[PDB]
């Protein structure tokens, strides 16, 4: 079950996170701690295609190897929070299972820059949600928190401490596919 209601950053600009560009998961913390695995691997990317504001995900689990795209299109709540859909797709677009009612996850983005981010997500598949996750996210791969980004986790009464990073997994992404799978 989800918890919270996040709150939006105050000043959201909406044209330079969703600029079609790439944000990498380096740290995540899911407030209920067995709903996902402790090695883990996620980017998206975010931007407008055609008039629609769109995300597209990544996941891979290193151990395990499962891997999946999705391609959403987001609904708008008020700024800087979201609902979106989302169908699962080959990393070319290729539906694998369509869009339904009852699959979709809300994306409230809490705190942006040009390089960083702190968001929250609720997942909903079916009656069964994925509880709060929070993830702070950066335009580098390998960048390590910095300070306005901590400071945003601290802000939402998080504990930074308390979020398990991404950099020891060996993830590897293909960029490529999470830009283009923006228009699919
Ligand atoms: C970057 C923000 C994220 C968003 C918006 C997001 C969204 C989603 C969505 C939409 C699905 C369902 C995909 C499908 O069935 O087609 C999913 C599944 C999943 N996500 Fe995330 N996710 C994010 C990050 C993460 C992170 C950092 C983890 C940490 C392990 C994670 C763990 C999982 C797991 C384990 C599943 C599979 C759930 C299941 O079907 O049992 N996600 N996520």
């Amino acid at each position: 079950a989800c918890t919270k209601n996040a709150i939006a950053q105050t000043g959201f600009n909406k044209d330079k996170y969703f600029n079609g560009d790439v944000w990498y998961v380096t740290d995540y913390l899911n407030l209920e701690p067995d709903d996902v695995p402790k090695r883990y691997c996620a980017a998206l990317a975010a931007g407008t295609a055609s008039g629609k504001l769109k995300e597209a995900l990544y996941h891979y689990d290193p151990k395990t190897q499962d891997t999946f795209y999705d391609v959403s299109e987001l609904q708008v709540e008020s700024l800087g929070k979201y609902t979106a859909n989302f169908k699962k797709v080959d990393k070319n677009g290729n539906v694998k299972v369509a869009v339904t009612a009852g699959n979709y996850y809300t994306f409230t983005v809490m705190y942006a820059d040009d390089s960083s981010a702190l968001i929250h997500t609720c997942l909903h598949k079916g009656n069964k949600d994925l509880g709060d996750l929070y993830a702070v996210l950066n335009r580098n791969k390998d960048a390590a928190a910095g300070d306005k980004v901590k400071s945003a986790v601290s802000a939402a009464t998080l504990e930074f401490s308390k979020f398990i990073s991404t950099k020891e997994n060996n993830c590897a992404y293909d960029n490529d596919s999470l830009k283009s799978l923006l228009t699919k």
